[PDB]
């Protein structure tokens, strides 16, 4: 799934960078930065309104 480094495009905050993923692979929670003045915003991947790249 996720992978740190990976950028996501998410409906509310736009492109940002996955700088932490944790849980197993069937639940995974993502850290992911988005620019400035966003910051880092921690949320479940499971109905996360987001796309890879």
């Amino acid at each position: 799934g996720w992978k740190v480094g990976d950028r996501a495009n998410h409906r509310k905050w736009g492109i940002g960078t996955v700088v932490s993923v944790r849980g197993g692979g069937d639940d995974q929670e993502l850290d992911i930065a988005f620019p400035s003045p966003i910051g880092i915003k921690r949320l479940l991947a499971k109905f996360a309104p987001i796309e890879k790249v």
